[PDB]
RNA sequence: CACCGCAGAGUAGCUACGUUGGGAAGGGAUAAGCGCUGAAAGCAUAUAAGCGCGAAACCCACCACAAGAUGAGAUUUCUUUU
């Protein structure tokens, strides 16, 4: 109700569009499209307005949920998310070859990841410091997972602190 | 004839104590559990909408049988009642 009686006001240079249905957004890095079912939305122009008919105690959530998630792929293929990972430990390499990024950590094998086109792929490994790789999308969701199961390749120890965590985000340590 | 009288072997067959093979690989929906985005509840939250993983358990998959499956299927050919 808070969140959703807010205006969506666009950053002109994107466009958004309604259908049967489905709510299209077109900006400068892609079409982004999401499905609508117990909410009004209606695009005036400049703001967009979403209102809800009643108080049943799920399009009471649904119309914050819809309204955060226009507003977060405008100021997505507007703007664009990005996140930084980080690997932390002793023998861990990363490397990039375009939209396929090389990790060799301590298993007995290596891992190389075909991320989807619609991420980017950055790394820093400059000369003995941890190295960072970054995405950046313009979808948040698909940013995430691609980060979660880029993370998921090894946990972060307790003890010492090694595997592929994020830049900051500090961690639960104990003594060993 | 005497336990096939006794004793030494023995092809085919039947067996193991012998030989060969098998429980391999790959999907779907999941349990405990692990996450993405996100409100209700301006925060937080793996969940309420929607998504990604997840076991010798379940449905396929491997082998055998199977249209009396009365819901009695299909195809090719022959003859059309001595």
């Amino acid at each position: 109700s808070r969140i959703g009686k807010s205006p969506i006001v666009i950053p002109a240079g994107v466009t958004v569009e309604v259908k049967d249905g489905i709510i299209t957004v077109k900006g400068k890095k892609g079409q982004l499209v999401q499905e609508f079912s117990d909410v009004n939305v209606t695009v005036e122009g400049d703001q967009v307005l979403v209102e809800r008919s009643s108080d049943h105690k799920d399009h009471r959530a649904k119309h914050g949920l819809f309204r955060s998630l226009i507003s977060n792929m405008v100021v997505g293929v507007s703007e664009g998310f990005t996140k930084e990972l980080e690997l932390v430990g002793v023998g861990y390499r990363a490397a990039n070859q375009g939209n396929k990024l090389d990790l060799a950590l301590g298993y007995s094998h290596n891992i190389v990841l075909e991320i989807a086109p619609e991420v980017s792929l950055e790394t820093i490994s400059e000369a003995g410091a941890n190295p960072i790789v970054k995405l950046t999308s313009f979808d948040k969701q698909l940013l995430g997972q691609v980060a979660a199961k880029i993370r998921g390749f090894r946990k972060p120890e307790p003890y010492k602190g090694k595997g592929v965590k994020f830049v900051g985000e500090v961690l639960r340590r104990k003594a060993g």
